[PDB]
């Protein structure tokens, strides 16, 4: 690799480790914000559009219920999420601006991206052309090069976690499954359609699972649907481990070849996990038109720009029941979340 890239990644790791070793804590509080709208929901939390009352800035606030995190055995994962997010810095990662906790909840306040999820745009248009899919894929390749060099595995690549910003670039959100890992890790987590075979088979796995997920994402972007689909998860898992994928006829030969090497069931043969690491992907003929430095510098004109009216527009997100956000008079799970 060019020394310029080596030195960049050395500095990136230095800066990450300084924040990793001394995480920021308790940098705002709930009554600093006005609640605007629910942007998304899950089994143990929600994401809200909020406005800071003194500055007028909008943010997306992820709120996790401590008692539900405990019950759903997500304690370590939520601590990972916040500790990693407060320590990273890359053009295609959403920025965490504040974090704090109270008697009931954990709070992560991040930059609001009004363009919405790639998922919505993909389903609205049907599929992306190869150039369009390649523009997004290149950003994920660089983001994984960054994360993996910090010994981080992402573990939740899917279109819902990729927001499209005002310049049409990706900002990856939701680090709920991200983890700092030297060697292997074992937790069953992710989203079924995107799981690598070695996760399904309960092996000790590594960063190669992210490269598998990139194969799934590129396939889904270019086809309009993911390569392994079924009504039951077990049926999805049978397809994933089988080593069989069918490509639409409109796929280019270069795209098929790249995907066979990312969707390689044998992790020891999968692109991104060989001796040349990420460069087997960056040098593949499907990426021959990609100017990697220009992508990093956000100098490439994007395939499209989401339509939105301003930093408070929620039109690109959908409508959810507006539920109360209660804070108990008594502290819950204090010990479990001491480090948050
Ligand atoms: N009540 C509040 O201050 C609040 C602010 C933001 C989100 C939810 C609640
Ligand atoms: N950062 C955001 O704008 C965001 C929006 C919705 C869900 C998650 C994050």
């Amino acid at each position: 690799e060019q020394e310029s890239v080596k030195e960049f990644l050395a500095k990136a790791k230095e800066e990450f480790l300084k924040k990793w070793e001394s995480p920021s804590q308790n940098t705002a509080q709930l009554d600093h914000f006005d609640r605007i709208k629910t942007l998304g929901t899950g089994s143990f939390g929600r994401v809200m559009l909020v406005k800071h009352k003194e500055t007028g800035n909008h943010y997306a606030m992820k709120i996790l219920d401590k008692q539900k995190v405990v019950k759903l055995k997500q304690i370590e994962h939520t601590l990972n999420e916040k500790r990693i997010l407060q320590a990273v810095n890359f053009p295609f990662l959403v920025k965490l601006e504040f974090s704090f906790k109270d008697n009931s909840n954990l709070y992560m306040v991040m930059e609001y991206v009004p363009g919405g999820e790639m998922f919505s745009h993909l389903r609205r248009i049907g599929r992306f052309s190869e150039p369009h899919a390649r523009f997004y894929a290149a950003q994920i390749v660089l983001t994984f090069e960054y994360l993996h060099s910090l010994d981080l595995i992402y573990r939740d690549l899917k279109p819902e976690n990729l927001l499209i910003d005002q310049q049409g670039y990706i900002q990856v959100t939701d680090f709920g499954f991200a983890k700092r890992v030297k060697g292997r890790t074992w937790t069953l987590c992710g989203t079924p359609e995107y799981l690598a075979p070695e996760i399904i088979l309960s092996k000790g796995y590594n960063k190669a699972v992210d490269w598998w997920a990139l194969g799934v994402l590129i396939y889904e972007m270019a086809a309009g649907y993911p390569p392994f689909f079924a009504d039951q998860p077990i049926q999805i898992y049978e397809k994933i481990v089988s080593g069989k994928v069918r490509f639409p006829s409109h796929f280019s030969s270069d795209l098929k070849d790249l995907l066979r090497n990312l969707l390689q069931v044998d992790l020891t043969k999968r692109f991104g996990n060989l001796k040349n690491g990420v460069n087997d992907i960056k040098n593949h003929k499907w990426f021959a038109t990609t100017d990697w430095i220009a992508i990093y510098q956000r100098k490439v004109e994007a395939p499209f720009i989401p339509k939105f009216k301003g930093p408070g527009d929620t039109s690109n997100f959908d409508d959810y029941e507006e539920e109360e956000i209660r804070v108990s008079i008594n502290e819950k799970c204090g010990k479990e979340f001491t480090e948050f």
